[PDB]
């Protein structure tokens, strides 16, 4: 038995039941409504709207499984689920072409400077000479990160000519080279880099992996994109690089601190922003709903 | 031997010149009277798109055999006056497409993903996730109308994309557009297809309007439009119609039938994103130009 209780693609619960599960779908319900559909469940799927809090884990007694239609564990405490002996579970590829495409227009953006221009344009202004910019063919990108998003960042930037270089631990160079894109070691990457983009999770080997010693290494001038997670570029050693002018540009879409109280970066005039929309597309959030279906069926 | 750069160019214009064995001047900005003065003794002009060489100008210029344009159409010169007094024309039909290329892609992901209203939002210090919800390129339709220089090489990079691409030009057989992945069709096929719609084609008779309040009606509800070509291809005041009734979700210009623009009706509207006319305002462009237009004259 397993309740749904947020607005998600009705493709979820035929694939439950076609794996030989009793489905309940139900939203916006209290607290109290929650627990009391919970009663007869084993499993619950949430999306955002629903706060699977300490207090609704500890009244559901037979639950052993809350999936999330999204990335993250914003809505549920992964703590108390613990506690209690419950696997939460995520859906690691739901996510991707959303936040590749997103990375991708980041690129462009930061070489052309659209939405500067576009608030250039919304002020009266005819700003030719200050927007002048950089033709990405021929174009080296570093791509950090070649799980998932990184390799489809790689495919879309090759079709404009950018040739594409990466560092990933665990990727082999043959699976890389099916894809486009040549390893090498982090110390030769900085140097070759017109561009570079982040795609890794957020480890203690990955915090500030863009620092003040990795900046220097980089050519002057080079643009910088974080679609990943807040914290993998040191954000004390990007402002000190787009002051110097050592970094052109940045694009970001996730902040250490979400909402940033420090708004220097964000203030920028070479810095574009998102309020960490990778993720915010309506195909995105449904393949989601597939997704976790899918791993509950298994289960 | 002496020829006159009247605009912002790249510095590798005037050194080839030079090279060639020309006396060079370059000095942008200037008035109608200070540019008759400056061409008194020249032979050669260069313009990029601030100069307006016009048919009084060219009737005061004596000695004028030879005017060159750093970019594509011939916008700011009128032409008809140039061959009245039998002065030969050019501009540079190649420099600059890649760039006007990689900007109308620019265009399209921006207008998918409100990457400007985003960045303004944000800069306004607010966090308004709920509010940018966005569309994903994939398994989206795009129309290109113009398979010429730069139709097809936004065809092949949105392709990379998983966007189906579907277009229609007067002079490429379908045969040689499906080599490059475009499914030609009748326009009026066309216009209920496209989830995205791009022009590139030069500025006709045939084109103006070619987007207009019929062609709009014909189109599905929400349809994005991008014209980094000419002003007047889409047609501005249709456009805005189309905008305020939600026929059109979203618009991206970098051009328009006055630039820059007294009317801001489009510009100001929260749905339309917008540039300087920066198609080919990329280093490398520039230099390309520069370069395209200095060799003509010094085989001359
Ligand atoms: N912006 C958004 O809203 C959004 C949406 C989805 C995913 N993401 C994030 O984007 C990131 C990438 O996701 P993915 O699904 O491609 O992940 P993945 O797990 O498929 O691949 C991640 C890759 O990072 C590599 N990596 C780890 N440490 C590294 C290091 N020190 N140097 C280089 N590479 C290293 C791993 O070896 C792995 O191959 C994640 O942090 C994820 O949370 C963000
Ligand atoms: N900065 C900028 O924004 C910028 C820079 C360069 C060029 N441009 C403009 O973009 C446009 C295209 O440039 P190009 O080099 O790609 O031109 P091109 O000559 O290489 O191609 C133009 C194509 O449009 C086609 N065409 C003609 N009539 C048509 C119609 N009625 N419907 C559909 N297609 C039609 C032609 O058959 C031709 O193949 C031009 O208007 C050019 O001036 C803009």
């Amino acid at each position: 038995k397993v309740l749904i209780s947020d607005s998600l693609d009705p493709c979820c619960r035929k694939i439950l039941q076609d794996g030989g599960l009793q489905v309940v779908e139900k939203q916006n319900l209290s607290k109290e409504e929650l627990i009391a559909e919970l009663q007869d469940c084993e499993g619950l799927i949430v999306r955002s709207a629903t706060k699977v809090t300490a207090d609704v884990i500890n009244a559901a007694e037979k639950l052993q499984v809350v999936g999330r239609a999204g990335t993250g564990v914003d809505n549920v405490d992964l703590e108390a689920a613990t506690r209690k002996g419950i696997l939460v579970m995520n859906t690691p590829n739901g996510n991707s072409l959303s936040a590749a495409e997103l990375t991708c227009g980041m690129i462009m953006c930061l070489a052309r400077q659209i939405p500067q221009a576009t608030a250039s344009m919304k002020d009266g202004k005819w700003e030719r000479k200050k927007f002048m910019g950089t033709e990405l063919n021929g174009k080296t990108l570093g791509i950090l990160g070649l799980g998932r998003i990184g390799r489809e960042v790689a495919t879309r930037m090759q079709s404009f000519g950018m040739k594409t270089i990466g560092y990933d631990p665990i990727i082999s160079p043959e699976v890389s080279a099916s894809f486009g894109v040549q390893q090498l070691p982090l110390e030769e990457i900085w140097p070759l880099c017109d561009f570079i983009t982040v795609h890794t999770p957020l480890l203690p080997s990955t915090t500030g992996l863009l620092n003040d010693n990795t900046f220097a290494q980089c050519k002057k001038g080079v643009r910088v994109v974080n679609c990943a997670r807040g914290g993998i570029v040191d954000e004390g050693a990007l402002l000190r690089a787009l002051q110097s002018g050592q970094c052109a540009g940045a694009a970001l879409d996730v902040f250490t601190e979400e909402p940033p109280r420090d708004r220097a970066l964000v203030d920028h005039e070479n810095v574009i922003s998102c309020p960490h929309l990778g993720a915010s597309t309506k195909e995105a959030q449904s393949r989601c709903g597939e997704e976790i279906a899918v791993q509950f069926v298994d289960m």
